[PDB]
């Protein structure tokens, strides 16, 4: 009921993960392969990934040393899920686990690498400053080094 | 090692994203009796929601709505911490959890409400400016509103 067996250690909450990788999961309904909801499921954990990124990106931009003049706001960061996580490459789906009680399936990946040209060219799609987006690529090449 | 038993549902990853809630934990020690251990645990499950808290205060400064005319430094902000954390009342301790591979022991907990004044005064005594506070101050509140 309120309390699953058999649950890998991965699926327990914990305060010090790698930003590089993210769970997330989905719900298998009727008519539906399991193969879709494993697809589904290592999506968002994918995008989980994306979205750690850009709250790091935000923190160094909001940061006493941050050099970057132009204006980014909230929403803009939002904006720059969709480059991140086009720019992910190599994420492997590291397990899986599906919750027999209510049938949903949670996804481990981790991304290893990143497009470094291809965060650059939506970067500049959403009108950041050539400054900004030289840092911000920058700033998440570094997080793959404090990954790797 | 291997999977684990009797896990709590809050227990799982899956960002239950609860601004008022927080789980956090600390590890076994010899000297230290387990019940001591999980008031250790509660404490920093309280200042998790605490830096949610702050977390929110950031999208919220970073917003293109936002009025808050003062530069406030990511260092700031993480700063502010310690003023939410002490304005936090009725913190209700939901539950315990205890990793029996690594004696990890895990806490749930929620804070039902917070002291504003008790805020305003953590807030000013850091030299923000008094739109800044106040502006702050509200937007707790909208938390803690939203939360009843």
């Amino acid at each position: 009921n309120s309390f699953l067996q058999d649950v890998p250690y991965w699926m327990l909450q914990n305060r010090s993960e790698y930003i590089t990788q993210g769970v997330d999961s989905s719900h298998i309904v009727d008519g539906k392969k399991t193969e879709e909801i494993e697809k589904i499921a290592t999506k968002r954990a994918t995008i989980r990934v994306a979205q750690n990124i850009v709250h790091k990106l935000k923190e160094a931009y909001l940061s006493k040393t941050n050099r970057i003049k132009q204006k980014i706001t909230n929403e803009m960061f939002i904006q720059m899920t969709q480059p991140i996580y086009d720019s992910l490459m190599n994420v492997d789906r590291l397990g899986i686990y599906i919750n027999p009680n209510n049938e949903e399936v949670f996804a481990l990946v981790r991304a290893r690498g990143f497009d470094k040209d291809a965060l650059s060219e939506g970067l500049h799609k959403m009108s950041l400053d050539n400054q900004a987006v030289s840092i911000l690529v920058a700033k998440v090449e570094e997080i793959f080094k404090d990954s790797v």
